[PDB]
């Protein structure tokens, strides 16, 4: 709701709503959209991202383990919802009951579940296919068939989907064998999709009637027709501001030296926010001009050089535009050698997020308010 | 409440305990303890590390924000709280509300203040002093005069006390200390200091409060008592992959199995604060040091096995395994970054248990329902 | 949880408020808002029940005197906008942004205090009031408003969303002035209008798209004088006790009274604690069709009244309403009170239940102090 | 969630409801037990804080006026014996009795109602009012007293728990014939009281083993006159305007204003609808030290008085209290009103919050329309 | 909280006190006391009683399965729990974190819970003992050794007890069976108990050091040194009365011919009550004496023919004591032909319950009350 701190992250649930549409519009009528919103939507807030992507075409959600499915339900989300990691046998009957999907990797673990629960509730599965390159998923033909007599005899379990992750030129490889498995099966399933393919990303290919819509829904490229939009931007204020002489010091995670008469600002965001420490000699912008990032990154806080006096308040973003100037998720993670996946997931609770929609602020969503 | 994937963290509170428990000894029965929870006490748990704190003899708690200050009221702490950071002129009434003190770096700030608030509320302040290698603070006797007067004139205004934290040369700042104490017409209630590794080891003061910075959770900022590390992290094998020679796993990138060997993949990534640095960092599983393999995805990693070992198996990423351990400093080492970050990075979506006494208190899962 | 177990209560015929409204709205031009004032907790008549009503009839903006009675309203659920009229601190704009209420401003000095502690992110909008000359507060000169002005076009979360005034019922040359201040602005604001208005309620004006809707939407005349306004509140109790006096007798209720002749004196249950204040001690009530007035002074529950021959317990006492075909309106306990209609509702205390009517059906019962 | 938004506020004390009820504990002897009021949300200074100061200090048993009060105390915790003093209806029997709460009997036909319609299983206990002959209500004869304690008697969830009666303020002669009446009785019931007796506050009487702290209890002297009994509600507000005016200018606040000379008006953001009455219009406040006159008729939400020179926005304004060594009781109040003591607290709206103090130090501020 | 209709239940928690104040004098200061109170303590209110017990000496709980279990923990009950009856294994983590023991029957069961559980709360099992004539349990050492093996291997399984039910002259071969299997295990357990032991139930034996206090702490033999006092007594008021003249009719179930001038009264209580069918010649007591209830149990009513005309309002008492006249479970039981424990049981949801303790009314259960 409310919160305390000048520093603030921005989520343009546009953006979101947009890359989604144009998606929507490209793709046929036949194929679905799913919409990945683990890890907190990377981030920029699972319901409201959740919320926004249904809105826009998205008919299915998906996340990494049982609890973010669970926290989607609890806040309203009644959509189809996936987890594509790896889940617990015992709590086949929870996801049951939250009408939650589970993915499979061994047959193994469909003999645990449908050892241990008997009903009331459908529970529907999504097979994982290991087309040969993987760490895990349904290796061979003699697995893939135990576990379609599991599901055929147990009068609870629904065989839902199947799909699998593509490598990124293994992509020959990783598509025969997939189609290989795919044939394994007595019927095709309702859903058959993959994920990490740019391939199925622009053009049609029809062997899978549902399409992942990774992180390029929020405005990333997984690997640097219409133009995707960013979604996500990070704000703060200096709350003090020194000026200092030549040779004048000042120890901040270790010691800086002024050559020259110069004024250093202090932002009130640091590493507990997810800024993290290497982001040592990045620059930020202020008054619209690039600013470098002096001395080291602190907890709570972190230092600015500034082109001249600028009074506290001043705003300051640190992803995102001013004037004439930008800085991007790329940028951030290219200075931190990093991919843009692990930059916004990194901003922590501590932070607020601020969600705009028709150029208008929506809500606050303060992890730590009061309430 | 409960968790439904086998990552998590543990925090023994019992090291937090003793912890603060050794420096109430080192320290006079007329010293106050001043323990710092921001940030949710490192990653520990805010109001979890605050209690323990406060039964082993803290009296006063530290925060660098306001949000994090009213969220340890909201859950029921009582103690004194002091803001360390910077906070808003016009959230003063809130702050005397809920009985939070806040630091005072300008005159400028209390100006405001002062004309913005006019109670019914006392509102208690703590006064920064800069001794001269700091970004921000009160430096010389005409703002420090200033800041005295707002104060004596506002009904409701308290000086509570003043502070300035020890950069690392300590000498210098010391007497500088004691220099602009004297600014001050009255000696305020509480005069303390951060960042002391002589105020740890030695008391003796000037200093009738002590900040207890991350020393509390066993992490050395850089002497006559052990500190307890307080946090571990673990995992459990979701799945095992037995590889040929030459056998090619294509994770975050290509990797090539250059004899019989077997991979388990743990569900935690870079999204739990596991960041990809990591990628060539060993992991403890059977009581044995497992590389990790490839690269670190956003929800799981891959090690190399020291064996066929099953689903399920215990695998630890921060802590003890029979005969090894691996300490935040390692973590840290590795990827080349100081011991705070660490835990701070594992987030909010990570579950924390807590212990006291060599048994289970309670679960912490930030996202669990409810 | 809504049941009362003490027999006095108010009632607030809704259809009054809605058809009050209802009738303006057919007067005013399509381009013309309604502002419903619902301060003081609708002059004691229950500030969500009215707002909604007001509402669904046709009025889109509310008023109320404090940033309390906004936050109030908001989570009570109403959706529609406020404005606060009344004074407000510089540091709660914030607040106000968040939940999408309105403030006046009367003072540059206000919004510098206001622009320096506000940074965002929730926009603000504000409605000047203009001091006339003969006011005792409002922005007064061109310069002041110039100083405003250029506070909000700098800001950029602070709106300027209307400007308005007060009339005092000397109107000709306030209502002129009110036009050279109106020219100080560079652009017209979005919402412009005045309160105390007979005019603006009568005719449609030109020069205001929004007219306040005063007292007089709870059937009041806001002063002495096209369609007919309805009171919507009524004061009800009931005799708990009756006792048959002989001449010469004596009756200690607050102070000494004495028969006069063989008399019935009953009691009922409402007193100054309520409202009833004593002052009333001479006013007359109805009671089995016939008015008959209160003797002996007004205690803090409970007051006494002599009656037209003998009545059981229960029997029904209207202290405000109508009876058979005898009336009392609010007007008539003013006059006796020797104050204006506006005090009266607005003094009904909060252990006063208020039953709400809809439609000639009970709609609901609200008892400020009932369990829940 | 008990914050405010407007600079207008009532303060009440508790040291002064603990000091003043502590000293009669002192006084009356171990045997008799004080019986604290607190209807009308405790006259206006807040029921739940009040009850519990009186019941820290000595006070072992609360009063209050009708049903509801003794429920919304049992909701806020109170857990202390709680008797209506006041009419109730026979069918809410069985809820006061499932709430502990003690009811008041005035006829015998009442109980044969509540007879006839409750059969339990919670046992309800009665206190009978006696009518010594010059009051409005109550038991007056023998053999109504006598088909009473028959009823109860007969009755396995009746009990007969006390006796009391409101002597006027012709006191010999009622306390006899209270005697007298106290003999109708088999025995003696568990609790023998009485109220508006100055007497049994100042000497302790073996006839009644509980006594009535009324409003005595909050400092204000019941009448025209053993220990000092302290005031506990003060009232403020602050200056929210200021205008200077020349000689012979205009202000129109209700009425027409003419300055006779350069003066200073300020604004304060109070008026009828927070219970302080356009009555109060020629009355004197306290603002920087002085004494002021309200000046102009008293709107709802405002009035505007003539300060002693110019000062600025903020400025404190006392309306009841002290400020240097000038000081405003309720009494000034009330007699400037033209009514007494008891109806000023009590009048100040639900609107306007309350912060309480004790030990010298605020303890909450309850906002009766806060959010939450 | 409040009811109404005029038919209601009465629980003397001071006759539950007092009985198990006396058992806790009785034992040795070594042996526990176990307080059954499953079936809602046998329809007596499960918190209220469970309270009382653990007040006057108890200091554990058995319930029959997980659900009644985790009703009390709910309700703020604090103390040992254990569930007598059987369970799934996929539900151990929530008997674990819940602090609710299990009765162990087989060492497959054991299995299944060791695979699907890992941590981290520490979960206590009891095992239950077959001597040879029951329809369950542990048969064999065999099975009884794979059970211990489980326990000391997983980090997180106790084995906290040791129990079996005694059937009611087979008392020889199960005891000298019972006691043969106590030594297959490696060492003894915390808590050696049993069930229906009238034998341990008023002479020491010290194998066992948990005694199972079951039905007879309501004042109920279990099979036909201090008196034991009955809790529960069922109440009613006319809400009718009708006189009859000679040859009338009155068609209940069936048809009711009045043989005489006589006057029927009508009670609001029937076999949707619990007050079955079977009740049908049954007495009850109105006024002091005993009357008989005519015609057919209604679902919500039944009629008494009343010695005289009573007014309505008249209190009816089906169990319990008016005057100097009696009726206690085992004569309705008899009346119905079955035991005593199934009377209170049946008493249904819809009938609330009145607790009493130190002759004075503590609190009203209504269990389909508003709220």
């Amino acid at each position: 709701n409310d919160f305390h701190r000048d520093t603030w992250a921005e989520v343009d649930l546009d953006a979101i709503y947009d890359n989604v549409e144009n998606l929507r519009r490209l793709l046929p009528d036949d194929t679905h959209i799913m919409a990945s919103v683990c890890g907190n939507a990377y981030g920029h807030g699972d319901v409201q991202v959740a919320r926004t992507a249904l809105e826009a075409g998205a008919s299915r959600l998906a996340v990494a383990f049982l609890d973010e499915a669970l926290a989607l339900r609890e806040k309203g989300i009644e959509a189809p919802i996936l987890v594509t990691g790896a889940s617990r046998p015992a709590d086949a009957a929870l996801a049951a009951q939250q009408r939650i999907a589970l993915t499979v990797f061994r047959s193994d673990w469909l003999e645990e579940a449908s050892a241990l629960y008997s009903g009331p509730f459908p529970i529907h599965f999504h097979l994982y296919m290991d087309t040969g390159m993987g760490s895990l998923g349904v290796k061979d033909e003699e697995e893939t068939k135990r576990i379609v007599a599991l599901i055929e005899r147990h009068p609870h379990f629904v065989l839902e989907g199947l799909w699998t992750w593509f490598a990124t030129d293994y992509f020959s490889y990783q598509y025969t064998r997939f189609l290989h498995m795919l044939e394994w099966l007595p019927s095709r399933p309702p859903l058959v999709h993959c994920a990490n393919s740019a391939a199925s990303l622009r053009f049609p290919d029809r062997t899978f009637n549902m399409v992942q819509f990774g992180i390029a829904m929020y405005g990333l490229a997984p690997s640097p027709p219409y133009p995707l939009k960013e979604a996500f931007s990070l704000h703060s204020r200096l709350v003090h501001v020194k000026k200092l002489q030549p040779g004048e010091k000042v120890s901040f995670g270790a010691t800086y030296t002024a050559q020259t008469e110069e004024w250093i600002g202090t932002i009130p965001i640091g590493y507990k926010d997810g800024w993290l420490r290497r982001l040592q000699h990045f620059h930020v912008l202020v008054d619209g001009q690039k600013a470098p990032i002096v001395g080291r990154i602190l907890g709570d806080m972190c230092m600015i050089r500034l082109p001249g006096p600028l009074p506290v308040g001043t705003k300051v973003t640190l992803i995102g535009r001013q004037g004439d100037k930008v800085i991007s998720i790329d940028d951030v993670a290219r200075h931190l050698e990093t991919i843009n996946y692990e930059v916004p997931c990194t901003i922590s609770y501590r932070v607020p997020r601020i969600f705009f929609r028709h150029k208008r602020i929506m809500e606050v969503r303060n992890a730590i308010g009061r309430g």
